[PDB]
């Protein structure tokens, strides 16, 4: 149990030092032997090496087993290059460990429906997660280019890329409710074609998982009339985007969402929350993202499945007892966190 | 007011002609002197000239003021070259006609809240208009081509082509609650940042409109937390292509969608449904997206706002009052219809 944290910037050490808080008592209570160090990533490594992804930093995650991820960016460093700008940092640290899945769930916990923009009925029972691909599509396609009457954008895949995230949803869907879906645009794009033949053809070494196709303007509005009957959901980079982004509604509030990045090399967890940066230091910050990462830490990086579940609803119950802030209520970041870490330990 | 109605198959006849209905009892009560021409189109061209947009039907649409269409497709052409099936035909009369807007509304009238999958407090208030782009985009961006190994589309767009989309979204906001919205990635893709800025630069000569701007995903969020603050909402062709469709499914029900694909051509209005060739002639089919697309053709083609906002209501009232089977209830086409022409 080695992992390497990069607060970040703005809210991140103060979400990710909840995190660490509710780690720390369930390492004592149970003793799962956790051992970690924090290394400068993103603005912070910025303003101390002049480089968002300092060495020290990226060797920290090579050696660690997880990594435990807290905002980044802010306003001190937007007019910087690009090349080195806090953003392009997560980039750095997602190709240097080949990470290509990007697990969002979205989920309403029991008794919790009441805080879901849907009817207390359609809320009821949602448990989907949307894994999309993170290095390919159009957001990195070429070629790509701006000029003073035309613009122009490539959205191409190839079939390596197409394979292993595919894998990655069955996989994790053998694990769940054994149901997973794939979403394109095969009737009217080439690349939605491809990527369908091409899950289709790797489906088939997962025969006990059922495979069912949608276009994305299908699945947009299916997401919304029956998110409960869904499980796995995988589909590309922008789609991906469009997706995670409208099923993160289904429960309520944005910073409720953790998020996750599997690959070949060591998986990174993270708030799918922004460095928030005037509300730093503020004691107001809601570490539930925070907490749900390190719970989505421990069941996919260590197998402490029965564990993740465990913090999940004693995070469950802050909610619904102690609400923070952003929530309707009073309960600040070390507040919330004392009721959380109560349940865990 | 010429129209040219074309019914379709499935349940397009039902239900265009229960439009049909509702406007010749305005036309009679008024007299703007409505004049129709029914012509064939989809399968039922097919069934009886070999192509889904015969000739007579390509010169009826260009002579006429609006066209009045049906649904179209069914079961009999499926098995048909491409070339020629009904929905190609769909194509070809955009493409005839350059219609380069399609405007999808998507509204929750005042007690019918409970129909959608929203709260009835997020429902309640909802009243937006997806404008999207029909003729650019990724859908027909080359290069476009396939491989054993490799699958590549292409999203491209031009100065011209967003203008006009823009233009039109802007020039229909001034007539509604002067609140445009464009959505586009500009955050990411170079597309996003020219379409931004060209619809940044077209907003200029629209003071009098307020201007925002969003990205796909934030916006696909946004229209199911917060739906009933938006208006006018412009995009490109595959965005406008997932943002409709999402909409769509705010106010309950699917049959209840109107539309309208405006050019430099002959405006072209019809319901958001299918055929549903297994429901033809028992019926039940609703026509309140028909009705509502005859709506959607006075306010956009003729200009009659008052008077689509007057057939509006009446479906509105219908709708309440002796709801269609879908709706839960027993009012079939037919019923539903006397109660909308009476108020009407």
């Amino acid at each position: 149990m080695k992992v390497a944290v990069l607060p970040g910037d703005g809210i991140g050490p103060e979400v990710t030092e909840a995190a660490l808080k509710v780690l720390r008592a369930l390492d004592e209570a149970e003793g799962l032997g956790l051992a970690y160090e924090v290394f400068p990533f993103g603005g912070a490594a910025i303003d101390a090496f002049g480089e968002p992804f300092p060495e020290p930093t990226r060797k920290g995650v090579e050696e660690a087993e997880a990594v435990l991820l807290g905002s980044v960016g802010g306003p001190k460093w937007d007019g910087l290059p690009r090349k080195i700008r806090p953003e392009t940092g997560l980039l750095s640290l997602r190709k240097s460990q080949d990470l290509f899945a990007n697990l969002r769930p979205a989920k309403v916990f029991p008794g919790l429906e009441r805080l879901s923009p849907l009817k207390e009925e359609i809320a009821r029972g949602v448990d989907v997660l949307i894994v999309r691909e993170l290095t390919g599509g159009i957001y990195f396609g070429e070629p790509r280019g701006m000029s003073e009457a035309e613009a122009w954008n490539t959205e191409r895949y190839s079939k390596p890329e197409v394979e292993r995230v595919a894998r990655v949803a069955f996989e994790l869907a053998r694990k769940r409710r054994k149901h997973v879906v794939s979403v394109d645009k095969a009737n009217v794009l080439e690349v939605g074609e491809f990527w369908r033949k091409t899950v289709e053809e790797v489906g088939r070494g997962y025969p006990d998982v059922a495979l069912e196709h949608q276009y994305v303007d299908a699945m947009a509005m299916h997401l919304v009339r029956s998110p409960a009957r869904f499980d796995v959901v995988v589909t590309g980079n922008i789609f991906g985007d469009i997706l995670s982004d409208l099923a993160s509604v289904l429960p309520g509030s944005l910073g409720l969402l953790p998020s996750a990045s599997l690959g070949r090399g060591t998986p990174v967890f993270e708030p799918v929350h922004g460095s928030a940066p005037d509300i730093a230091g503020k004691g107001i910050a809601n570490p539930t993202a925070a907490i749900l990462s390190a719970a989505m830490m421990l069941e996919h990086a260590f197998g402490l499945v029965e564990l993740a579940r465990k913090v999940e609803d004693a995070v469950a119950k802050a909610l619904l007892e102690t609400p923070p802030p952003d929530l309707g209520g009073s309960a600040g970041t070390e507040a919330f966190t004392a009721t959380v870490e109560a349940f865990t330990a």
